[PDB]
């Protein structure tokens, strides 16, 4: 557990975008990306996953939150592993509370498996949460979801998903399946999905401009 990429509060952090990288990545470059587009009063955490044997490529190592298995909605999911990435995140969402950052002061996402990660751990977690954004990713252990509104302190919450029309790694199909499913979990008067023409497993700057205006909406100044 090194140290996260961290883009600090100017002057004290009243809250946090706590921000998860894809496959075989660091927290360096979403970091970046976050540095360009941040505010001064919001503290941007991207830690950096454990590299690690994938099932999916021969368990060749690299930075991996969990074991990928398959890339179909119908694949076999690394359940343990999953759970155990959502508890460190609960985890990490604690300290910065204990910290001084309230936990509805505080947006969690990723990309790709740091997306999905991350919309698995705010439908999971009793800690109010300010919104998520998931970038190209998917609903990890859909069946596992009742099929009802989940309840607890995120009934509510706001999410913004955004997805490439041109996705080869998580089919767009996956990502629209994915918000059909959250649409029934949360109030879908907070669920937003984002398509961006000609995009595959990426970003693009507009998609950051959409980001920005989520966490600037979601996470104002206090002064």
């Amino acid at each position: 557990t090194p140290l996260p990429a961290i883009v600090p509060a100017a002057r004290k952090a009243t809250a946090a975008v706590i921000f998860l990288h894809g496959l075989g990545d660091t927290g360096h470059g979403w970091a970046e990306a976050f540095a360009g587009i941040r505010s001064s009063h919001i503290k941007y955490i991207c830690p950096h996953a454990p590299v690690r044997p994938v099932t999916l490529n021969m368990n060749v190592a690299m930075p991996s939150w969990f074991d990928i298995i398959g890339l179909s909605p119908d694949s076999q999911e690394d359940e343990s592993g999953i759970k155990q990435a959502a508890e460190n995140i609960k985890a990490l969402i604690d300290q910065e509370v204990k910290n001084g950052i309230p936990s509805n002061r505080i947006i969690l996402g990723g990309f790709s498996q740091g997306g999905a990660l991350s919309l698995y751990t705010a439908l999971t977690t009793q800690q109010k949460l300010a919104g998520v954004t998931a970038l190209s990713c998917w609903l990890p252990l859909r069946a596992s979801f009742p099929q009802g509104p989940i309840g607890g302190a995120n009934r509510d919450i706001s999410i913004l998903q955004c997805h490439g029309d041109c996705d080869p790694l998580v089919p767009l199909m996956f990502g629209s399946l994915t918000v059909e499913k959250l649409k029934t979990l949360v109030n879908p008067a907070n669920v937003t999905f984002k398509t961006y023409e000609g995009m595959m497993h990426s970003s693009c700057q507009q998609e950051m401009m959409d980001v920005k205006q989520f966490i600037d909406k979601l996470l104002p100044p206090i002064d």
